[PDB]
């Protein structure tokens, strides 16, 4: 039977189920004003499946100029054509190589560049804004978001969305690197996953996704998803509430002196984004600090919702586009604030 929700990470994680029903907001408020990420399935159902293509974006904007990061090192690849990285999204053989002779599990940054999202994208911009999940929250105008209404005293977010491609990371030792480093925004936002690439020539790496959803530290009723549903698994995330930031800039000051890094004893490695958690630091963190996250997997056409000030990283399973907006919630306004 269709239903309204249901509860995932034991409890502590709402899922919406219907991402335009009229009601979403009594369930959600609760949630949110405790501080909590939220879930929102189905919205590639609502997307014009077209504008969201690989082989489109490669069609339409092959010639731009970007950079592209590898992920599994941090170093920058300066000054390519936006056709390099998208004809190797799904089709490995293609994908630019390292000096090793590996093709690389590369990001591009920053595409397209800066606010210019709805001028380049026009159709795909009316496509997603129109159908966001909670639309009085999440909308540029929306009744609750207050982005367009506060004076200089309070941090206003960009115009949006923003765009967040990537390939998927691949091996045993790539289970230990982010797509997206652990980092903060003062902002609240939408991130919807619109497409997600299952590659071939060496697709057949099913079983170390497996294993990444497993020590991930990922619930059983999200392990159900795959094995019964067949829906296709995007990214990893792991969300920390803000009012643990500090507990986990103390862990990471401690790793960074232990592993001989040399800091002031007031700098922000969460500002720095050079941090992933893996299975042995998030332990650590709930072990020796009291500190519990939330594990999501979102799966093509769920939403994740992240409140303003919580900690976050992202780890993609396979090749993902993913659009995300921003928003200022009333429940949230507090975090972007100039002042005490
Ligand atoms: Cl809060
Ligand atoms: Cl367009
Ligand atoms: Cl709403
Ligand atoms: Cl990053
Ligand atoms: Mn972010």
């Amino acid at each position: 039977s269709m239903t309204s929700h249901s509860w995932l990470c034991d409890g502590r994680l709402l899922c919406l189920h219907d991402p335009s029903n009229k009601n979403n907001w009594k369930i959600f408020r609760e949630c949110w004003k405790q501080g909590q990420p939220v879930l929102v399935s189905g919205v590639h159902k609502k997307l014009k499946s077209e504008l969201w293509k690989p082989e489109a974006f490669s069609q339409e904007f092959g010639d731009q100029d970007v950079d592209l990061v590898n992920c599994r090192n941090c170093a920058i690849i300066s000054d390519v054509k936006v056709r390099d990285f998208w004809d190797g999204f799904e089709i490995i053989c293609k994908r630019l190589r390292s000096e090793d002779g590996q093709p690389m599990v590369l990001k591009l940054k920053d595409w397209p560049p800066g606010e210019d999202f709805r001028d380049m994208m026009p159709t795909r911009f009316e496509d997603l804004m129109e159908n966001l999940p909670l639309p009085e929250y999440t909308k540029r105008d929306g009744r609750l978001n207050l982005a367009s209404r506060l004076p200089s005293y309070f941090v206003r977010p960009d115009l949006g969305p923003k765009m967040y491609n990537a390939y998927g990371l691949i091996t045993a030792e790539d289970r230990r690197v982010g797509t997206t480093n652990l980092h903060l925004d003062v902002s609240d936002a939408v991130n919807v996953m619109v497409y997600v690439g299952i590659p071939i020539g060496e697709g057949a790496h099913d079983e170390e996704v497996l294993k990444t959803i497993d020590e991930g530290d990922a619930d059983e009723v999200t392990k159900e998803r795959i094995h019964d549903h067949k829906e296709k698994p995007g990214a990893l995330w792991h969300i920390y509430a803000a009012k643990d930031a500090e507990k986990i800039r103390e862990l990471l000051r401690k790793v960074g002196e232990e592993q001989g890094q040399e800091n002031p004893p007031d700098h922000d490695p969460i500002h720095d984004q050079s941090w992933y958690l893996d299975q042995t630091l998030r332990k650590r963190l709930y072990e020796e600090y009291g500190v519990q996250g939330w594990a999501i997997v979102q799966f093509l056409g769920d939403a994740v919702f992240i409140p303003a000030g919580a900690p976050h990283q992202v780890h993609n399973l396979y090749s993902c586009i993913k659009v995300a907006e921003d928003f200022v919630s009333p429940e949230h306004v507090k975090h972007c604030f100039r002042l005490t």
